[PDB]
């Protein structure tokens, strides 16, 4: 076998990106300001953080296991609750001490066969009273929201119809219906979508098969009252590279970013329509909407060339580090049009920008609020001389938040300070009879001072200003999606407006 | 009540001092170099580490919670294991939520009643399949040794004669007893010395009731084949200013450093010879044996001041910070001498030292071996310019280990490093064959340019080179006593030599 390092190297885990890979608890976390009494819930968030040094050189920071942070909210207190899920990888590697998966989305370079790939580093989300630990290339896996066991990989009493579950489900806050997807839904480098859903009481209701032009990354889809909608990022899949040792990913120039629409109810595989948008990078979705003339407004982070730079061209072109801004775009869809090519879209900031959050009792509705994270090169906002030697490399960075108002055009951004990044924001309604995105942001700080993790307590009132900060005496490596759960939400989401 | 703070605030909880407060696993820690593959078994340390900020300013180091580290050794591998004490005060101010407990050692100052006041943060034993974690004022605590639970206060079946137990029993390797002892062993301000022991099937042997000359602290003790010694630290305790809000403790320069004599087995109170040693500090035993002439050779460092300068005389006269130094002395007593005072010591090696381990497989008879820790001011060995604004305050500092040959007189140091300092070490014979002091020396380092905690495996063969560099990402704060569980030890303590 390669053998195992026994410490890590490499810039993927350098820094602040030094894997901790502590599990356990840390209670009444210092607090500096005052968090609101009347917020009750949990903040659950998951990084990719590796268990194991990997026999993979540079290994990308998508292919590090899953680890589940819990900050537990309650009269002005919060504790932390962290736990690795315990998946196949996790679990086989454990029992050997020594990694055995290989190179992302490739099962020809590990040193074991496995049954499930799954990291679940991607997204962590709640359904019907346990977290669900999401990979795209895998279904999710089931936890425990209250001590973070895993109870095991999770295919809804059987129903589960696809090998693949994405990462960024939708929850509609009128149907309490969990709204899905896979893609390379029957395995590795297949075109097959499968679109499912499930009621509020956990019985499948849609399961639609259908075919995509290319076998590319659906990484994030949109749902609007009748209609669903899968953006195509120009990374395709050919598995003779794969079985040759090379990446599952790879960008292709040729193609145009596919955007299939589908009604959402009763449809078959035939009726999705793949609209050819302007080449570029589909980031994720803030939300989509059908406005009064029935157009899906879909508005999403959008870049002209390849955010995933590690997996370039044929002929290895693609960016450098720092170059691609994505921006946040407005993609107008007419699923009655037979014009498959799409306008460029509209952008509704100038910010380089992801990870947009709406009001999620407005989710697949017309919204008028997102909160996102921002990365402005204005000299001084970060002080790059002394962050970057700290920082390592792999993961995207972000140097504050914004909140638009869609309807006033107002922007606030947060900015932590020079010496801070964020991680991707959570809204939490000040309560249920809140307005649309009124109440308070909590984002986690990258400290590069302290080389240590802070969550800030923001009001929408006044994004700019702090009103607590709680300060953890360890780092929380950049993670990935993470997802609010309000003690007054019986099924842990919130009610439709 | 007194408000509660959110935040640590103050000097002993500054820099590397701040508590992290986090209970759980780090598993698989990263190694450089490499650990010998034959080592089995755990390392056991307490640190005191606040698990809620104190109503009391500048609580001293010794008043914060314990919390136990276990590093279990396999094969070469190396697993954290981490959680606190389940004391009363631990489970009654999370409960709460805020401190309860006031000044050390003063039950006037706590905001609740307590029946137990025990921090269990001063040393953690194994006896008979169980840990205990001690601290002088209370009984010890019993944790399972594999899940550091807590099992609660434990008094040997209902055998423990005395409210208070020694932070320091011995362990007889020939006759696999437990020596132990109480002082202020019927409550506050009590000259009652509780001197007892337990057999290697848990059944008490010895129960001696004696009178302290002064209501003196009596940290540690001594043990020979034929007596136990107790040295008085002319550290004095008056209830009456106890009730008053005031110190436990408060420095007498009146009074001479008492060695109590008593027979180990059959004796009576009134056979205990208080000798009268030149007044001075009372640090740790190293060890003690009758010679040839049945005379005690007493090894323990030794101070000419109060090396507790935060609790001064009467008047608020003694040291300042770092400027006590302690001797490794050798007091020789002669149970048949009537003469009360004793000559000044000789004196072992000239380095200022500490916490002085042997192998314990001498114990009670003849050592020739001693590793203990040194503070050396000797320019270059510490970086004091980058570590103290670093280190916050309240705790001792040890800039490297050194290993005396008491037979050649040969001494090796060990030198972490100029931005390093070390904790106590443990000595672990190479096997069950190994000559006196032959095997590994561990040590967990401070260091202060990563701000993480180290675990150092040294070669006795070489003190002055790291076999193998065990990585923390986390600060373990430090902490006060340590042991070494082997597995292939039964009852938990190595055989006789
Ligand atoms: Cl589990
Ligand atoms: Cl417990
Ligand atoms: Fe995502
Ligand atoms: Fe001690």
């Amino acid at each position: 076998l390669p053998p195992a390092p026994r410490y890590f190297q490499g810039e993927n885990t350098a820094g602040f990106m030094r894997p901790v890979r502590f599990e356990g608890d840390i209670t009444n976390l210092e607090v500096v300001g005052e968090i609101p009494k009347s917020i009750e819930g949990t903040f659950y968030r998951v990084m990719p953080e590796p268990h194991l040094p990997s026999f993979i050189p540079n290994d990308p920071w998508f292919n590090g296991d899953g680890n589940i942070s819990g900050f537990y909210f309650k009269d002005g207190h919060v504790d932390l609750k962290q736990r690795y899920v315990r998946t196949e990888k996790f679990v086989r590697e454990a029992e050997a001490r020594r990694s055995l998966l290989g190179k992302y989305r490739n099962r020809y370079t590990d040193l074991v066969e496995f049954k499930i790939r799954s990291t679940a580093n991607t997204n962590i989300v709640y359904w019907r009273g346990q977290l669900l630990a999401l990979k795209e290339d895998s279904p999710p896996y089931a936890m425990d929201p209250e001590t973070l066991e895993t109870f095991g990989v999770y295919d809804f009493d059987g129903q589960l119809p696809s090998l693949t579950f994405t990462a960024h489900p939708k929850f509609d806050p009128v149907t309490r219906e969990m709204v899905c997807f896979g893609y390379e839904a029957k395995g590795d480098g297949t075109r097959d979508i499968c679109y499912y859903s499930f009621g509020p009481d956990g019985k499948i209701a849609e399961t639609v098969w259908l075919v995509s032009p290319v076998c590319g990354m659906i990484h994030d889809f949109a749902v609007t009252e009748n209609f669903v909608i899968f953006p195509i990022i120009p990374l395709v899949c050919d598995v003779e590279r794969m079985k040759q040792g090379g990446d599952h990913w790879q960008w292709d120039y040729s193609i145009p970013m596919y955007i299939g629409v589908l009604p959402r109810r009763g449809a078959q595989g035939s009726d999705v329509k793949w609209f050819e948008a302007p080449h570029g990078f589909a980031g994720h979705v803030a939300n989509a909407f059908e406005d009064d003339k029935g157009h899906i407004q879909l508005q999403m982070a959008y870049a002209k060339d390849n955010v995933f730079f590690w997996w370039p061209d044929a002929n290895g072109k693609g960016p450098r580090p720092g170059e691609v801004e994505a921006h946040f775009a407005n993609f107008v869809l007419d699923y009655q049009s037979d014009k498959l090519p799409l306008a460029e879209p509209t952008y509704l900031v100038d910010d380089d920008m992801e990870f947009p959050r709406i009001d999620d009792r407005v989710a697949t509705r017309k919204h008028k609020h997102t909160f996102f994270c921002i990365f402005d090169r204005k000299p001084g906002v970060t002080d790059f001389e002394f962050v970057m030697p700290r920082a390592g490399g792999g993961a995207p960075m972000s140097n504050g938040l914004a909140h638009l108002n869609h309807e006033t055009g107002d922007i606030q951004r947060y900015l932590p300070g020079p010496r801070k990044l964020t991680g991707e924001c959570i809204f939490i309604p000040r309560n249920s009879e809140a307005a649309e995105g009124d109440g308070y942001v909590m984002v986690l700080l990258a400290n590069y001072e302290d080389m240590c993790s802070e969550l800030a307590v923001l009001d929408t009132k006044d994004l700019t200003n702090e009103v607590a900060l709680i300060k953890l005496p360890v780092r929380l490596r950049p993670g990935l999606h993470g997802n609010w759960v309000d003690k007054s939400d019986v099924d842990g989401h919130p009610a439709p407006l």
